[PDB]
């Protein structure tokens, strides 16, 4: 449910859509199937086991609330021991035996390596990060004299497409479901589906409404104040 | 479960189940079934629904875990509440209409009736105090120069039975349940049980051991202390 707006110009609904095609690989977090399963998971239980039964359901304990507090609790604790990891395996190497930043990266990185897989694996991150992208970046993260947190924000978050690998977008694979022909151009109203191979990119198009200006005059005479209360 | 321990001399099963009575209405909390029926449901829910059946249990949810933690959270609430409540019921009254301590807890009591209503409910103790004791307990208390917390300390904690009224203490069925003769004396390892209308004291005896002492002679001289580290 990630949703972004962009304003575009007469375009036909195929430029349109190129156009959020383009803002979705720039824009949005890469689509990541794992975070989508327990969800999924849930349902299913729910299928294991019409206002009334609800009204039961708000009565239940709510499972849903504590383990997503819980969960977060472990995000941030395998966050902070990252960063420590991190912090500590940058310490180890100075800028000035003389290596190169990718045996640099190569001897710093089993110090970082278990707490990076931790938070990578309770964040559903490690099918996005080999380890010789991970090696790839830290060396150049130690090329371009970047921080530890420099280095690990592109860990911390889920970030968006283009920041992972090539095969990782499929380019080739997106289908464009409009009701109409997608030739025409756009207008208000008019709703068309980019799907790709396991979500899909509804858009809405909405018209920009007609806006009326008019001036009035604040006199600044008029910004007189009082120490009196209000 | 509430466990205590007594020291007794040569009695029979008789007398000691009489002392063990005695200290009964002294100490133990009086029985409360309502703080007993959540496990009962608690086992019923589990009736409605082996070593490798347990550790998907270990993986589940521990709802009661913060369904006990949300409980005490709501005690600790409605305890703050009621004592809030009964500082202000007190403090709206001075000491000096001129009105008996009766028609002053009277006066009072509206202004603390809700708060702790709500607090015996969350603590299910709303039936062992009726409003006429809770009025006799707080003229009592009014009499005598009681603070707020004098008054409530009554009503925060469980108590012991013979805080209660005296049909609410069951005195006359106590049944004695031991495998040998009642009027044998005590002994080491003998179990008796003393059973109530629905709880029973299981008592254990055991012997006090045979204990061995022997001076050792510990020189003033040798409490020599340096400021050396150890």
């Amino acid at each position: 449910g990630e949703s972004r707006f962009y304003s575009l110009g007469h375009l036909s609904i195929q430029r349109a859509a190129l156009v959020v095609l383009e803002n979705y690989y720039k824009d949005f977090t890469i689509y990541n199937p794992n975070l989508l399963t327990a969800s999924k998971f849930r349902a299913a239980k729910h299928m294991a086991g019409i206002a009334a039964a609800a009204r039961r359901r708000d009565s239940s304990h709510n499972e849903l609330y504590y383990e997503e507090a819980e969960h977060e609790r472990r995000v941030k604790k395998r966050k902070a021991r990252l960063v420590v990891a991190v912090e500590e395996a940058f310490i180890h190497i100075q800028r000035l035996e003389v290596m190169d930043p990718r045996e640099a990266a190569q001897a710093i990185f089993p110090s970082m390596a278990r707490a990076l897989q931790k938070y990578l694996r309770i964040t559903r991150q490690q099918n996005y990060h080999s380890m010789e992208s991970i090696l790839q970046h830290l060396a150049f993260c130690i090329t371009n004299g970047m921080t530890p947190k420099a280095f690990l924000e592109r860990y911390l978050s889920a970030g968006p497409t283009l920041q992972y690998d090539k095969d990782r977008w499929l380019s080739t694979q997106w289908r464009l479901v409009s009701d109409e022909a997608v030739t025409n151009g756009l207008r208000d109203g008019i709703v068309f589906v980019l799907k790709c191979l396991d979500f899909s990119l509804v858009v809405n198009v909405k018209k920009i409404p007609f806006i009326i200006l008019s001036e009035e005059f604040i006199d600044p005479k008029s910004h007189k104040f009082v120490l009196r209360l209000q």
